[PDB]
């Protein structure tokens, strides 16, 4: 099958069509990596058509729960819904039933040749990013991605709507708060919220609530909400999705939501572009070589950093 | 000659010290040799100084707060340097060859410490990204803040706060004094609602003297908790290796970025993944090939 083919087969919905392209954005060879391009600039005109929201938290904040509510919800609504997982560590697929979300979680093949710059998190995220393409291309309108590490700046980076779960530990303690993973959420849920406890997670939201608002300047565009949620029991689940899609409306609204696709998709290619010349040198042979020596002589005193780094780039032969 | 240099930093000879940091400071390839070999001569003195890094928006008061601070050092008889990014009176300066004048002002730490400098308060110079940079090079970082009100800060800039070791709220003087506080209570119950060490938030009138001395005890608390927990030392050896691999990093970025093909090519490219005439991944490698690596 040509390109071309690949493409109509994804947009028409044949059984093998998306199986495939996933796989040749997986792949590490060559030819595979041109075909992916030549698929991925064909599939153009579909990028962007699903909404694009992130999901964060840390385990048992009951992440996979909450998904699973919101998903059927939207499908109840009539929406078709994927839901990619970022999964640099590889501890994570039904791609046909309009009953049921998609849930998929990809990654460059064996034959990667991993990052001292990222680590596998580089190449999960480039396949990640091209897949929501695929999707979209195959009819989905809402695209989660989701964490499963140090993954949120890269999911923030890749969605229009970043959305934080987190637990209320008592009415006056939060709980799973990783350092500057707050400052990255448009929405905050505290969920949970049933049976005794729901009191204590709406009194953990005021207080955050009031936190935020002694911290934002009080005539920015959108201060993250903060929201109750169970998602066992269903209650606020439909709010969040409406807090969602009205963060996509002050952001359309502020001639805001384009752009910031727009900003992300330069700011991806220029961090491949940094990561490419970054891996060039720490995987030189000079430098591979050299490495530990030079580290441990700045650490004693006996070399300055700004020879060492010297140092470096002179056996790294980068021309 | 580089050993004359140092031990005329050491013995405190009046012109030898603004030599070393013209020469830190030079762009000129010939100096930047003995530059080094002047630093290296001086490593055994390298870290004998307190390094306090010192940030917040203009107008918070941060002039104010170092001058004080200052004056309060040297009636104990330390010998005090600010860097902005006669034993009697407390050194300020600022050098200047973002990266560059980081390089430059880490080099300078140095160059005080050899001069029997034994406080060096790194300070943010305005408005921009500098507050990483400064963070990386000290061993306590202080945020400065305002209280607007008793409900509202003032000049907290996004991924600022959790980089600070402590936090004050400063003008608490006359009226204010009283709002100063509630802010500082709600700010702490804020971060109680999100350990080796819980930042403090503080209330002080660097005008006035009140709370001033106190923030420097929270500072010293600081550095003898980090002492005890065997992280000092170690955190000063890390930031060292993290520096050479940002200019690494930096000198390699700059390399493409700066090359004659990306900067012919750059706007139209960029246009190109904008519009969706091209991907981004495509636009990354024609970059790369437009290096000319
Ligand atoms: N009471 C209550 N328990 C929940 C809720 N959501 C999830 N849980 C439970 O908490 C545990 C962790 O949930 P899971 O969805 O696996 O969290 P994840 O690890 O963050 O995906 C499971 O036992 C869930 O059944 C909720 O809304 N209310
Ligand atoms: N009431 C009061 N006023 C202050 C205090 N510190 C500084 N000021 C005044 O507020 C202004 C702030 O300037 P400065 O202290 O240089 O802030 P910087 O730009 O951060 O250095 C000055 O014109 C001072 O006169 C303080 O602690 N209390
Ligand atoms: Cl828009």
């Amino acid at each position: 099958q040509t390109v071309k083919d690949l493409a109509a087969a994804i947009r028409s919905g044949d059984r093998a069509a998306l199986p495939r392209a996933i796989t040749l954005v997986e792949s590490t060879r060559a030819d595979h990596r041109e075909r992916a391009q030549e698929l991925l600039l064909e599939l153009m005109p579909d990028a962007g058509r699903a909404m694009h929201v992130g999901i964060t938290g840390v385990p048992g904040v009951g992440k996979s729960t909450s998904i699973e509510a919101l998903g059927m919800h939207l499908i109840e609504q009539g929406h078709r819904v994927a839901v990619l997982a970022v999964d640099p560590s590889s501890v994570r697929s039904i791609l046909g039933d309009k009953t049921r979300m998609a849930r998929l979680a990809v990654h460059p093949d064996a034959y990667v040749r991993p990052s001292p710059s990222s680590g596998t998190l580089g190449g999960v995220a480039k396949a990640t990013r091209e897949t929501i393409v695929l999707l979209e291309a195959a009819g989905f309108d809402v695209v989660l991605v989701e964490t499963v590490g140090q993954s949120e700046v890269t999911v923030a980076d890749m969605v229009d709507t970043f959305v934080f779960l987190t637990l209320a530990r008592t009415g006056d303690q939060l709980q799973g708060i990783k350092k500057g993973v707050l400052e990255l959420a448009d929405i905050v849920v505290v969920n949970k919220a049933d049976g005794e406890h729901a009191v204590e997670a709406r009194k953990a939201a005021r207080e955050l609530a009031g936190a935020m608002r002694l911290i934002y300047p009080r005539e920015t565009l959108w201060r993250p909400p903060v929201l109750t949620m169970s998602a066992l029991e269903g209650t606020g689940v439909a709010e969040l999705w409406e807090t969602v899609l009205k963060h996509r409306q002050v952001l359309i609204d502020a001639g805001e939501f384009e752009k910031r696709r727009r900003d992300q998709e330069v700011n991806w290619m220029w961090t491949m572009v940094r990561d490419a010349v970054i891996d060039r040198v720490m995987t030189s042979p000079g430098v591979r070589e050299i490495r530990a020596e030079v580290e441990r002589q700045v650490r004693e005193g006996e070399l300055t950093a700004a020879l060492a780094a010297q140092r470096l780039l002179d056996a790294a032969e980068l021309r």
